[PDB]
């Protein structure tokens, strides 16, 4: 006869930083139409601007104007709000 166990461990995890130390890589942050009387695509370059349509999308970032279908297409990333 011979026998036995025991074990008991824990940890709290949640938060954590979503930041690297290489080159963090940030998307481009499509704002629903809002696009100027002049805008322009920066995929296709095409005649841009959704008057009474609310509908295309610009970054608010590097400010750059897109179609629906041309995001998509859109490759590049994006830097950012700000930076220095
Ligand atoms: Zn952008
Ligand atoms: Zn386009």
């Amino acid at each position: 006869g011979s026998s036995g166990s025991s074990g008991t461990t824990l940890a709290s995890i949640g938060k954590d930083i979503i930041e690297d130390a290489d080159g963090i890589a940030m998307p481009h942050q499509w704002l629903e139409g809002n696009l100027p009387v002049s805008a322009k695509c920066t995929v296709c370059d095409k005649t841009c601007g959704s008057v009474l349509r609310l509908q295309d999308w610009r970054c608010l970032w590097c400010k750059a104007m897109v179609h629906t279908s041309c995001k998509e297409s859109l490759l590049t990333k994006c830097s950012g709000p700000s930076s220095g």
